[PDB]
């Protein structure tokens, strides 16, 4: 029912001119059909401090593979590593 990730990298681009942008890599999701039928869906991913984040998947960005994420709450400090979710 439920489903997992692990994040790859999240850019924080200082200045502002297309925002920051984060990259996403769901297990397997090795099918442009199955990602690119994803798109849309929420991630909801949990976290400590129970902040419980949730964003929303933009456009996919591997065909088969990875897709790309946004996040304007932003993350807990320093929190590249946690497996994401769709809750």
């Amino acid at each position: 029912m439920r489903i997992k990730g692990v994040v790859l990298s999240y850019r924080r681009s200082k200045e502002n001119q297309h925002n920051n942008v984060m990259i996403i890599k769901p297990l397997d999701v090795n099918s442009r059909e199955e990602a690119s039928k994803l798109i849309g869906r929420l991630v909801l991913w949990k976290s400590p401090s129970g902040k419980i984040l949730k964003g929303k998947i933009v456009r996919v960005h591997g065909t088969k593979g990875a897709v790309r994420a946004r996040f304007e709450k932003g993350l807990p400090g320093q929190a590249l590593g946690d497996y994401v979710e769709i809750v």
